[PDB]
């Protein structure tokens, strides 16, 4: 597995041991030989995670989730997969890592889809050994694998609303359930509706994963409400998952606005992860999985797979060569490489938008090729009327750096900045030169 020039997918079932088991044991052979390592967890809860199945083998956690005492010897890193491509971006030296381990390598976020072509890149050159761990990789068309336990799989209409009658079969029950939705808002109603029949719900995201993750351990709940975030490697103690089979995707309109297309169908992969939450436990057969769609291939044509071409335009790899994304996955996206390469004070702008800024690859790629600087806030009052980002249903205002009050228009409308409240309130910060 750790020779150079290859690429091992270890693609063993959801919950056999991936984590746990083999990881440790590719981490020792992997100091025996010397190999400058680096291990790359979906999120800060798994990187915490993994020090536990890792604890007495010298690795070096780039990570505050981790409260560890490094000794300095360390030839093993290990790194969120958003901070790996973040240092490659930035003027910050990232050692070129003789073995890349990529834990829960299904990840679809832009970060981690240029992260697996930088690395399978290097592969191919000849310099680096890389092991991608997923039940689920690029192209799988099965939604069913293998689990530690027997699960009931069924076909049934799920709620995406709230309801009053006709669903007696998801509160009847007594124990834990997982209810994976397609938005935060969907979320929200289904979750009141659950709590105004008096059960105990926690609410899952991607910006409050790590605080409410917590509290599935901290407390009794009946059930936990989340996005597609829980496919990355949340473990939880249930015994059922409702999944109604939906999820958003970003879709970049002619080539100038980004909408939140759907609810549509989850790719086979997702469908997978989301079943895999239940059926862990070989001591309880009978986990239930309730099913309320079909599967489809939502990933052609979806935003993220543009957004990390524009990442991988703005890496250095070797002279003027781009990385390629990762062979499976690479005609998701119809891109020319280099298409987005920025010249160097761009790049730094574009840089700053999605680390400071926290705005969507897409749209900190549009603000810094027009020549804008970061903290120049105009562009986010002068577009048209139809980019008119609406509160409450009126026209969202803010005050300006100036002080001046003005309606929220930007130039470039990307529906990933008002899809909920928060995201809402932090772009109108961004607006107000908050931050
Ligand atoms: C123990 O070694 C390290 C700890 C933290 C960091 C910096 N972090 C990395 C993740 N994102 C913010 C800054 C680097 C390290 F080498």
């Amino acid at each position: 597995m750790l020779k150079k020039k290859q690429l091992t997918v270890l693609d063993l079932h959801p919950g056999a041991g991936k984590t746990r088991r083999v990881l440790p044991e590719i981490v020792r052979e992997a100091i025996k030989k010397r190999l400058r390592t680096v291990i790359l967890a979906p999120t800060r809860v798994v990187a915490a995670e993994m020090e536990e199945a890792l604890r007495g083998l010298p690795v070096r956690y780039m990570t505050t989730a981790v409260n560890v005492t490094h000794s300095g010897t360390e030839i093993v890193d290990l790194m969120c997969h958003a901070t790996f491509t973040s240092r490659l971006l930035q003027p910050i030296r990232v050692p070129n890592y003789n073995l890349n381990i990529m834990d829960e390598a299904h990840f679809t976020d832009p970060s981690s889809i240029a992260a697996r072509g930088y690395i399978s890149t290097r592969v191919e050159m000849g310099e680096a050994a890389a092991i991608f761990m997923t039940a689920t990789p690029p192209g799988t068309r099965d939604a069913f694998p293998d689990s530690n336990s027997p699960i009931m799989d069924t076909e049934v209409e799920v709620p995406e609303r709230a309801w009053s009658s006709g669903f007696d079969w998801v509160t009847d029950h007594s124990g834990k359930t997982v209810w994976f939705v397609p938005s935060v808002r969907n979320g929200n109603e289904i979750a009141a509706c659950l709590t105004k029949a008096g059960k105990r719900v926690i609410q899952l995201s991607r910006k409050t994963f790590e605080t409410e993750f917590q509290k599935t351990k901290n407390q009794e709940w009946d059930f936990v409400i989340t996005t597609d975030i829980s496919e990355m490697g949340a473990n939880f103690k249930a015994d059922r998952v409702i999944d109604s089979r939906r999820c958003l995707k970003p879709v970049i309109l002619d080539g100038e606005r980004v909408i939140l297309a759907g609810p549509m169908p989850v790719t086979h992969a997702s469908a997978a992860q989301r079943r895999g939450r239940i059926g862990r436990n070989p001591n309880k057969p009978g986990d239930e999985y309730m099913y309320g769609g079909g599967c489809a291939e939502t990933d052609e044509g979806h935003a993220h797979w543009l957004e990390a071409r524009m990442l991988l335009d703005n890496i250095y790899l070797q002279d003027g060569l781009i990385a390629s994304l990762y062979r499976p996955e690479a005609d998701k996206v119809a891109a020319i490489e280099g298409e987005f390469k920025l010249r160097t004070e761009q790049r730094k702008t574009f840089v700053e938008l999605m680390k400071r800024g926290d705005l969507p690859v897409w749209l900190a790629y549009q603000v810094a090729s027009a020549g804008i600087t970061y903290t120049d806030r105009r562009w986010c009052f002068d577009g048209t009327t139809n980019n008119t980002i609406m509160e409450d249903s009126v026209p969202a205002e803010v005050w300006t750096k100036y002080g001046e009050k003005r309606v929220l228009k930007p130039r470039w409308m990307d529906a990933r900045v008002c899809s909920d409240h928060a995201a809402l309130k932090s772009f109108k910060e961004f607006a107000a030169g908050k931050r």
